[PDB]
């Protein structure tokens, strides 16, 4: 049947394309949430930087309301992660279609969807893997961030619990 | 971001619309690829059948002559099982699509969308198992028609055989 497997071929490609523009859409969702994930974890590292500039015991009006936007920033971020994650969790049920559809474009025939499918598949999992490496780089950079919030807190603590250890001793000792 | 989510959902419910035209475009081009294989199952039935009626040497010029059109029914019908099968491979495979589809509605919140799918889906699976129940009770007549010309062909045969070993025996023995 010459008609059908001539359309049916053409559904295909509209199951292709459908599943492009879907994909495309969940892709930019991805990618912004992945972006206001990038940011609030840069501003958690300059958040951190802050604090860090805030060690010892200060002005709390300073130390711990630092403190609470960070806790508020973890928040945003997190809850941010979470929405990105069910997003990506869509996403790679996206792809998924978009391999099958290109899938059924093979057995149908459309092979010139299948391949469009696939290059747009390659193209957004590129696009995103690239954005995910913006996503180490900043997780690289908060986890370095922290690692001096460390080095300093604990610099500090260790070298205030010793006096504490010589104030101790100055008493009935 | 409700405005994203809500856009999403609507990007999903084209993939998943267009999947069902797919799916749609699939199941008619299966019906009509399971309608022409029945067609000639019930063809090859009743030509068997005819064959039947031709056992023995009664049209022996006629006999090899539906023998050779049974030939070319044999020939359609496997042909014809062969492509419904690669189209029901296929159709199995925009079932999969549909079902990925009303799976990514689901956690998209296109709920709407996702039961429309999947009672399309049910619609869709019920009308092909009751043109694949007729198909299979074409399949089950078939099987009959050939099992009775067995017997027929076996016991005629055998019992002319049985005359022939007589008439046989009758001359310098």
């Amino acid at each position: 049947s010459l008609s059908s497997e001539a359309l049916m071929r053409r559904a295909v490609s509209l199951v292709t394309d459908s599943t492009s523009t879907f994909l495309s859409q969940t892709t930019y969702a991805l990618i912004e949430a992945i972006t206001e994930y990038t940011k609030a974890v840069y501003t958690l590292t300059s958040l951190y930087r802050q604090y860090t500039s805030l060690l010892g015991k200060m002005n709390s009006e300073e130390e711990d309301e630092v403190w609470q936007v960070i806790i508020g920033a973890r928040a945003e971020m997190t809850s941010k992660h979470q929405e990105y994650l069910k997003l990506e969790t869509t996403w790679m049920t996206a792809v998924g279609l978009s391999e099958m559809a290109a899938e059924a474009a093979y057995q149908t025939g459309a092979d010139q969807a299948s391949i469009t499918a696939r290059n747009h598949i390659q193209l957004v999992k590129l696009q995103v893997e690239e954005v995910h490496q913006l996503s180490r780089k900043a997780e690289t950079k908060l986890a370095e961030a922290q690692i001096e919030e460390l080095r300093q807190k604990t610099q500090e603590e260790g070298e205030e619990r010793a006096e504490s250890e010589q104030e101790a001793y100055l008493r009935e000792d």
